[PDB]
């Protein structure tokens, strides 16, 4: 079962992963539309951990990279943050 | 068992899983022959759901590009949207 | 057990799963000897299928790429053809 | 369940596998934020034997590389080593 | 549990993959330390059989590729040959 997630940039968004039914496997990042150059990092926190660099896009470089994360309902709060201004769109697989 | 699609642009190509007998696992999108420099990104869209960039390919860049993806009969509706004038190839296998 | 096969360019190379005791898993394209600068593509045609291109490989650039492919019993007629004048070297492995 | 640690810089330091439920999943290598343009590798050694380098990262060209390394409790000193002076953040799951 | 192995360069260098507990998977090489531009090549000699190149690395440009090899002892004879004067680090993980 494909699934997909758009996280936008800007305010750090919440992302819970009891909504889907089954494991999130984040296989890809691909950057999303825009026009500026800066390097794009989306962090991973999970609790009050300190962010985890989960990988860095190029604009017109390197747009997309592959991933292997994965994740369920043991980790309770999942908060995903996104530096610049293009959104990064995480795709995968469910279970 | 090999497992192949051409995802042409323009108009938006839909795509029935229940085609093939098991489950695609698409690993793979390789830029097809083309002359244009743009970026090209696939997109998936599942039901009414907003698409999801799968990945984005950059010619005479970065013209193929590793993907985990499993596509089964549970999606009913898939549809496949390709930027740009290049179509996209992707490969796997079933099952 | 390791799993290797030299594709050679030019007239296309057809290629029998059946010699090898298990499944192919063909993990990894990488580029021949060569001079040529021209961007290198293995197709893969199953039957009488249109050719799927596996992978894009750019000399100087990007001499090598991870696959996830599985060739078994099942498809008779594999064919390989490699577009340029470097031969493409698959590895991988056994079942 | 989301893995992550980020492995500072400088002085090299040790990492002990027990310390989480599960085996690591070392799946992604991304290089943290810094200033310096020079490569980035990070080295593991294992027991008393030589440090065997696990990744190359290269700031403003590849900052996050996949990785699939498999870190369990049977090998007890642990010890990573960061050459430059940005700390590379590495990421994956448990079990 | 880590797996990691210099090749060294100029004579060609054998393995012997008995020597391990469990089956090896190479799932990365990465360019050692030097100074030389030019592209280096390991090749896999499995018996009597031609060498097939398991990847291409390139100094400043891509000093690190993933790779899914498994090696186990059905292959009595295996000799890595390097291409250049750069060592490469082979490093995966056991079973």
């Amino acid at each position: 079962g494909f699934w997909g997630l758009e996280v936008k940039p800007g305010k750090p968004q919440a992302y819970n992963p009891k909504n889907e039914q089954g494991k999130i496997h984040v296989t890809q990042a691909t950057l999303g539309t825009g026009l500026s150059k800066e390097k794009s990092v989306i962090q991973c926190s999970i609790g009050d951990k300190a962010p985890i660099a989960l990988c860095s896009l190029l604009p017109n470089k390197i747009e997309c990279c592959p991933l292997n994360l994965e994740f369920d309902d043991d980790d309770e709060p999942v908060e995903f943050t996104v530096t610049g201004d293009r959104s990064i769109h995480l795709s995968g697989f469910l279970e």
